[PDB]
């Protein structure tokens, strides 16, 4: 069954969260859309991007390279829709700002606005990990910006517990 999400807490009308590996979730859920926490050249070197691409045996990277050759790099805050290969029907590759490289944190709102083009998404938090944004801030921007249905997979149990306790005790 498509979009078979289970095990999430519902934080808002739009936003759900689970302590999960987004690759394992995408295999179970069969989402119409999985979000990649991409960079502007769609180089899936590690993090969520690397994990999603690894699950596609590099098909995602080859398709991404072709997209970039034909269309040029994305903008920070931008997105493109490509195949979800064996994980999803579509992968929405979204570029959040890398505040470790001095990109404007205000583009995290632009980045999450891309989600609103899809009714239902499985997604990571944006601009976490090596992109350097505070995940609590990222979740706040997500809930303030996304208006459809987003199922967030947070891999790290400690981070998950911190996000949930922070959000629900606000
Ligand atoms: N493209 C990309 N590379 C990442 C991401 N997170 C980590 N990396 C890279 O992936 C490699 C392994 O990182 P680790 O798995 O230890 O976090 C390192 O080269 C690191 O810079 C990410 O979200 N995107």
């Amino acid at each position: 069954m498509v979009n078979s999400f289970s095990g999430y807490l519902k934080l808002t009308d739009n936003v759900y969260i689970k302590n999960a590996d987004i690759v394992e979730e995408a295999k179970k859920v069969k989402p119409t859309v999985v979000v990649n926490a991409a960079n502007v050249y769609l180089k899936h070197g590690g993090g969520v991007a690397g994990a999603l691409n690894k699950a596609t045996n590099n098909a995602m990277q080859v398709e991404s390279d072709d997209y970039i050759a034909t269309n040029g790099p994305l903008k920070v805050g931008g997105s493109c829709v490509l195949s979800g290969h064996n994980l999803a029907k579509h992968c929405l590759h979204v570029v959040g700002p890398n505040v470790n490289k001095g990109e404007d944190i205000q583009l995290l709102k632009s980045a999450y606005e891309n989600f609103n083009q899809h009714e239902v998404l499985l997604a990571p938090l944006l601009s976490a990990g090596i992109f350097g944004a505070d995940p609590i801030h990222s979740l706040r921007v997500c809930v303030d910006t996304v208006r459809t249905n987003v199922y967030l997979a947070v891999f790290d149990k400690n981070l998950y517990d911190k996000l949930v306790s922070s959000f629900l005790e606000m």
